[PDB]
């Protein structure tokens, strides 16, 4: 087929507000896999002083892909409070 028909959106909340947001998206960026793709980055900062970050996954419908996988390589991160799997949509 030779495209992408899945999307995995993973949001990522860092373990404090004072955590340097530009590092960490870059840091999340190098992390995801080399079958993944990248689609958009979102953030969505709270009341708090936090702010989460979401990542539009791109990936395919077949064995290999794993969207919790790459959650799990993002919560490897430093500052990482967690990252979770949200929804998961064909495209």
């Amino acid at each position: 087929m030779s495209d992408f028909n899945l999307v995995g959106v993973i949001r990522v909340m860092p373990t404090d507000p004072d955590v340097n947001l530009d590092e960490l998206e870059e840091k999340l960026k190098k992390v995801i896999p080399e079958k993944y793709g990248l689609a958009k980055v979102e953030r969505e900062p709270i009341a708090f002083g936090l702010v989460a970050l979401k990542f539009y996954v791109l990936g395919r419908d077949e064995e290999g892909y794993s969207f919790d996988e790459v959650a799990e390589k993002f919560e490897e991160v430093e500052n990482v409070e967690s990252a979770e799997v949200e929804t998961v949509s064909r495209i």
